[PDB]
């Protein structure tokens, strides 16, 4: 919208849980499907901002797309990485720290966003995930996450502490429909 310049750090959940057949053909497969859409979306209606995405894989965060306001960088991210299959733990901790590298060279004004497409049932950490929360809401990074069916108490902290207090930007996703929603609200620029 050219008034906001945003960076938005997607982070997709790529470990184990996500090989689950409930979502079709996978839950993998699925939400990729709709993170190109996604993209595609939110370059168009930010025409000016920037985005850079991350996986959670193997114990590990990978950066697939490094930070740029071209949306055919990130739409090959996530095709080369549709190929490839989901596997070990999940680690919200390593993921986050890498948003924040990713993050922190960027200029002081534009949005810090993380959004996260979570399918697991917990995170495995390195270390103190609450000194990582701590470190982000420092530097005002806001966090949401999209979350597959199961309630995980860390998500909930998560995006509560990195948001003000406010509790909506954790959420329920039961079925694609939905999942289409909610990028598409994320398209629009964060509130306060």
């Amino acid at each position: 919208q050219r008034g906001i310049i945003r960076s938005l750090i997607l982070t997709l959940d790529c470990s184990e849980a996500m090989l689950e057949k409930d979502l079709r053909p996978n839950r993998h497969a699925m939400i990729i499907q709709y993170a190109i859409d996604f993209v595609h979306e939110f370059f168009d209606q930010n025409p000016i901002s920037q985005m850079g995405i991350i996986i959670m894989r193997n114990g590990l965060a990978q950066l697939v797309s490094q930070v740029s306001g071209n949306p055919q960088d990130h739409i090959d991210a996530l095709k080369s990485i549709r190929k490839q299959e989901p596997k070990g733990n999940p680690s919200l901790q390593n993921a986050l720290e890498m948003a924040r590298g990713l993050l922190l060279p960027v200029p002081a004004h534009c949005t810090r966003e993380v959004l996260i497409v979570f399918g697991s049932l917990s995170t495995t950490d390195p270390g103190d995930i609450h000194q990582t929360i701590d470190s982000l809401v420092s530097e005002k990074i806001r966090v949401k996450v999209l979350g597959l069916s199961a309630q995980v108490a860390i998500c909930k902290e998560l995006c509560k502490a990195t948001n003000y207090g406010d509790e909506s930007f954790y959420k329920i996703l039961l079925d694609e429909t939905h999942l289409k929603e909610l990028f598409n609200e994320a398209v629009t620029p964060l509130p306060v």
